[PDB]
Parts: C-alpha cells; sequence; structure tokens
C-alpha cells in the first residue's frame, strides 16, 4: 500500500485547555542565558542573538551553580549536618551580584524559564562529604525527618539567590526538581549501595515541605527517573518504584518528572521508547495517578533524546548527532499529543560544555549544540554549530492554532498548526524504511500561494550525515518521507486560514489497572462518565506488557460488541528489547460507546499483564467526516 495523510486546516484540535503550539514548552534546550560559554571561542559574534532570538529557542535547566554553593558553604556551628544560614546567604549574594552586573543577558530573560535541580551528591544525605569537610545530616526522626537539612539548604538557596529579573537578580525558577536520577546512584549503577528506595520517596515529601517553608508558591517535583522501565521483574519494578512514589509522595508533588532516552546502539542492539513503549510508560503514570490521587499530575520530561552507547567513546560525528535528532523529533511529536498534561519537555543538548572535554581521552561532551571547527580530526578551532542545530532549523517559525490531522498508518505521526496565513504540517516516520505519502489538504477553497518543504533525513546509511533539505514547491500532493525522518511543510496562503469547526479530544481512564493475563480468562475494564456528541471518533489504548512469543491480538469486546485489533501498531515490534511493553491503539466504532463502557480482553495464552486500558474520545462540532 501507500500511506494517506490528511490535514483538515479548518478543524481546530482542542485538548483540555490547549489549542496552540507552546514553543517555550517544546522548542528548548538544557542551558541558561548566563553561561560563560556564550561570549568566547565562537565563530559567530553574538551567539545569543543567533541561537535564542533568531531561531526562537527557549531555556532551560541548570544543576551546576547550586552544586558549587553546596560544596563550598560553611557548616552551621549551632547544628551539625546543616548549612550555615549566614554563609549560605553570603555565597548566594556573591552570585546574585554577579548576575546583577551581567547586563548583556537581562534582555534574554523572556526566553528563560528555569528548571532547577540537584545532582545526586552531596545533596542526598548518604554521608558524602562536601569540599568543606562535612556531610549533610542523615537523621530521620519525627522532628527532623530524612532530608530536613538538604531541604533547608534548597529552600534557603532559592530564597537567597533568586530575585525578580535584571538588576533585582535572576528570576525565580519555574520548577524545582528535588534530585537528579536518584535510583541510578542508589540502586542501579555498578557498585550501588542499594539503600532504601522507600526513604528516597519520603525524602521528596520532606524536601518539598522545606522548599515551601521558604518559598510557598514554588512548584516542586520528582523523582527525575533516569530509566522508567516499568515492565521489569514482571512489573515488580513498577510496583517497587513509581507505584510507591505515587503512594508515598504523589500528593506532595506539584509535578512529576522523568527522563526518556532511546537506545539506538547498545552493543549493536536497538531498544526504542519512541512509539508504543513511551505511550505505555506515560499512560501507566497517568492511570495510577488517577486511581490513587484522583488527578493526573503535570508531567515534565527534563531530559530526552537518545543515548548513543556504541558512539559515546568515539569522536564527534554528524552521524552521532543524527541518532539524537531522529529520537528527539519522534518523542516531541508524542509529547505534543499530550500537551495538556506535559508542563515541560527538554531535549538533552547542552550549549558547549568546554569543561566536559577530557584532555586525557580527547572525548568531548556527546550532546553539544556547538562543536569545534576541526572536530573530529582535532579538538581545535573556533566553535561552530553541531548538526543538532538542524532540529531548531526544522522547527523554526512553527506556531499557531492546532488543527486536525490523521493518517492511516500508525508508524506515521502527524500534526499541524495554523498561524494567520501560514500552516505548519509536521510528519514523522517511526518506520525503518522510506514511506511514500499521499497528501490531502481540506477545509480551504483556494490553493496555497507557496510551499516550503523541510525534510530532515540520513544520507549514506550508518556513519553517514544528516541532511536538512529546504526547498520551495508550487505543489506537493506526494512526498517520500525517508527512514526515521521528519518533514515540516509550511503552506503560505493569500488570505487568513478560516477555522470554523472544533474536534475536542477527551481522555478517559479506567477504574482499575495492571491485571495478570491467564489464557481464556476475561479481563474486564470499566470506563465511565463518557460524554459523547452526535459526531465523533474514538480510540482504545491497550497497555500490554508481555514476553515475546505471547499474543498481542486478544479478543476484544466493547459493551458486548466485537472490535478488531489491527496487526500494525505505533512503532516497532521491540525485537531487541527483553519483552514487549507498549500501547496498542485500537480504533473503535463511535456508535458502540455509551456513558459507562465495558472493555473485555481475552488472550489465548498465559503470562504478562494488561498494564492500562484508557480511551480517547474525539467529539466534533459538526459532521466533519461527511458520514
Ligand atoms: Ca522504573
Ligand atoms: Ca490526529
Ligand atoms: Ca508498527
Amino acid at each position: 500500500s501507500q500511506t494517506h495523510v490528511q490535514l483538515n486546516l479548518n478543524v481546530k484540535h482542542k485538548l483540555g485547555d490547549v489549542t496552540e503550539f507552546n514553543r517555550p514548552k517544546f522548542i528548548n534546550f538544557h542551558a541558561t542565558i548566563n553561561e560563560n560559554y556564550w561570549d568566547s571561542a565562537n565563530k559567530i559574534a553574538d551567539l545569543r542573538d543567533d541561537l535564542i532570538r533568531k531561531y526562537d529557542v527557549y531555556v532551560g535547566r541548570e544543576t551546576g551553580m547550586i552544586k558549587t554553593v553546596l560544596r563550598n558553604v560553611k557548616e552551621d556551628p549551632e547544628r551539625p549536618g546543616f548549612a550555615d544560614p549566614d554563609d549560605l546567604a553570603r555565597l548566594c549574594s556573591q552570585n546574585k551580584k554577579r548576575y546583577v552586573q551581567n547586563t548583556k543577558v537581562h534582555p534574554y530573560e523572556k526566553y528563560s524559564n528555569l528548571i532547577l535541580c540537584n545532582q545526586f551528591s552531596p545533596f542526598y544525605p548518604d554521608g558524602t562529604k562536601t569540599l568543606k569537610g562535612w556531610a549533610l545530616s542523615q537523621k530521620d526522626t519525627e522532628d527532623e525527618p530524612f532530608g530536613t537539612a538538604s531541604g533547608e539548604f534548597y529552600g534557603r538557596y532559592i530564597k537567597e539567590y533568586f530575585g525578580e529579573g535584571g538588576e533585582s537578580g535572576e528570576p525565580k525558577p519555574g520548577f524545582c526538581e528535588v534530585i537528579n536520577e536518584p535510583l541510578w546512584d542508589i540502586y542501579d549503577k555498578p557498585k550501588a549501595p542499594k539503600s532504601s528506595i522507600t526513604k528516597l520517596f519520603e525524602f521528596h515529601s520532606t524536601i518539598a515541605a522545606q522548599v515551601k517553608k521558604f518559598n510557598p508558591d514554588m512548584k516542586v517535583g520528582g523523582y527525575c527517573t533516569a530509566f522508567p522501565d516499568f515492565e521489569l521483574q514482571n512489573f515488580g519494578r513498577w510496583n517497587a518504584r513509581w507505584k510507591q512514589f505515587i503512594d508515598i509522595a504523589g500528593k506532595d508533588m506539584d509535578f512529576f518528572t522523568i527522563h526518556l532516552y532511546d537506545f539506538p546502539c547498545k552493543d549493536g542492539k536497538q531498544m526504542y521508547r519512541k512509539g508504543s513503549n513511551m505511550e505505555a510508560t506515560m499512560d501507566m503514570i497517568e492511570q495510577y495517578s488517577m486511581i490513587k490521587l484522583g488527578e493526573v499530575k503535570p508531567l515534565m520530561i527534563s531530559e530526552y533524546s537518545a543515548q548513543t552507547h556504541d558512539y559515546n567513546r568515539k569522536p564527534w560525528s554528524p552521524y552521532r548527532d543524527w541518532l539524537r535528532l531522529k529520537s528527539t523529533n519522534s518523542m516531541l511529536m508524542q509529547f505534543m499529543e499530550r500537551t495538556d498534561n506535559i508542563c515541560y519537555a527538554m531535549p538533552f543538548a547542552m550549549l558547549k560544555s568546554e569543561w566536559g572535554y577530557n584532555p586525557k581521552t580527547g572525548l568531548a561532551h556527546t550532546a553539544r549544540m556547538l562543536r569545534r571547527e576541526n572536530e573530529p580530526e582535532s579538538f581545535t578551532g573556533e566553535y561552530v554549530y553541531s548538526e543538532l542545530i538542524k532540529f531548531y532549523q526544522l522547527w523554526k517559525d512553527v506556531k499557531g492554532t492546532r488543527v486536525e490531522t490523521n493518517c492511516d498508518n500508525p508508524d506515521i505521526m502527524c500534526d499541524a498548526y495554523v498561524d494567520g496565513k501560514n500552516v505548519y504540517f509536521i510528519i514523522n516516520n517511526l518506520d525503518f524504511k522510506p514511506v511514500d505519502l499521499n497528501l490531502s489538504v481540506n477545509g480551504t477553497s483556494k490553493d496555497a500561494k507557496s510551499i516550503e518543504v523541510r525534510h530532515l533525513y540520513l544520507k549514506g546509511g550508518k556513519d553517514g550525515v544528516p541532511i536538512l533539505d529546504v526547498y520551495d514547491a508550487k505543489s506537493l500532493d506526494h512526498f517520500t518521507l525517508e527512514t526515521e525522518a521528519t518533514c515540516v511543510i509550511c503552506y503560505n496562503f493569500d488570505r487568513k486560514v478560516k477555522i470554523n469547526e472544533t474536534m475536542e479530544e477527551v481522555k478517559y481512564y479506567a477504574t482499575d489497572y495492571l491485571k495478570e493475563i491467564a489464557a481464556g480468562k476475561e479481563l474486564v475494564f470499566n470506563i465511565n462518565n463518557v460524554k459523547k456528541t452526535e459526531y465523533g471518533e474514538a480510540v482504545i489504548r491497550l497497555g500490554l506488557g508481555r514476553n515475546h512469543g505471547l499474543s498481542l491480538l486478544p479478543e476484544l469486546l466493547v459493551n458486548g460488541k466485537k472490535v478488531d485489533i489491527p496487526d500494525n501498531f505505533r512503532g516497532d515490534v521491540q525485537k531487541d528489547r527483553a519483552s514487549f511493553f507498549g500501547v496498542i491503539e485500537v480504533p473503535v466504532d463511535y456508535s458502540i460507546l455509551k456513558g459507562n463502557n465495558t472493555i473485555s480482553l481475552k488472550f489465548p495464552d498465559n503470562g504478562g499483564h494488561v498494564s492500562t486500558v484508557t480511551m480517547q474520545i474525539f467529539n466534533f462540532s459538526n459532521n466533519i467526516r461527511g458520514i
């Protein structure tokens, strides 16, 4: 076959309160406006003007400055294991004054909404000494619960260092994550001590309270999961970690935070989160949050992209950047589908990291926006853009009101945004081969005045180069989207595009989750208080975590009526992964749904779990399909 992709530019796609592309939320990177790196060693004279203003790119996230203050602050004489309030204020006040004097950056504050976070040590109270020769208190009583001193430091740090902008000081962070990737240091890294997981989650509650004692309106979140791999140990990992975190600390967090990395080359193997896998990870967090807390917590993805194991001890290459680009684009498309429940998604790329270069090995930082002119041959010359800039060039100008798009291949993701006379049409390929697309654009009488095509793909296969092919077109009824590629098609119209209909997406959750599968035994899920309109469509989302060999085509009954499951689902079959974990998206005849709904699953074999059953309802303002 060939793939049909349809854009209905007169139909607004509403999800919760969101109807627009949020550039600050999505088009950003892991940096700050006041990094030293901006103003020296670069081929471009005013790099902030080029990267931040011209491309319209937002920031950021920063752990270094708070780490430095913590490691050099005097111990409290009146209390052992606590930072001294007067010296903390002193050091924080030195930094503030330096920010106050740094007037070149004050006009860039409007591009900045800081995610603040602590690196694991010395902040976690495990006894690790600071450079001043003392550890943070490891007490755990009802009067001084675990992390009280850590929390007081964090709380004080925020109150003392930050101002309101410009000559009053650096603006307060929009978000304060508790601690970076804590279970990686605690339990999973080689030679990890395996201290209490439970105590890490209590730690979060105690940090939040301490932070709010000094800054009552500051948002706090956790636990900043390095590797959210819920299906492991037959869902024991879920049970021991995210489940317990939600039970213990969920109610005290203003937001939840995780990291999501694809593994496109780990010992020659390809293990992806892009596609059905990350959908299952995110559905599970939301569904259990609904069951236990009665709400979906806003989700932050403070780092995402690919981790490139096989290339991480290699010099920089365009190819290594490509591996990151393809993961970033697909993940961003998936985050955009949940925009109402994502507060922030940040691709992991730093500006430069001149100090992350190791002179012994000759290895530069593996995710940089800028690299030296003579890399890979030598680490010399002035800094120029890496290939990672291609993401920000690809997404340039994209903004406006979201409009409905659909596609008959679940390995092809699409979306679109309308800004006055311009329309941005974004298409992403999850499949590992080229896909020939037929494009239809409906809802306008008049043809576009011009068309610009941006196509980001890999030339030359393995160890090749990414290309960003930008060209003008008078017509584009067909288009070949390359392997794992993305295109952004910008239509320019003579008159303002008229949006006169609305498709409202609403996501419904089940009463229960996480059910063992036994052959021949019905698993029944209940989704209630569903609101329908005369015209609509719907999708049922089956979260399945099963060993390979086991069936991903159960008999499905919705309110006693039979619904077919398609062969093809979103993304890959997960061959190199240890087991299958993913959401199979099932279209369902809208006429079958009602207020309370019975979803019944029967598999022919034993083992594994149905992690979640959720449902997307799409309610139309009119008969937009013409049925
Ligand atoms: Ca996990
Ligand atoms: Ca759609
Ligand atoms: Ca597929």
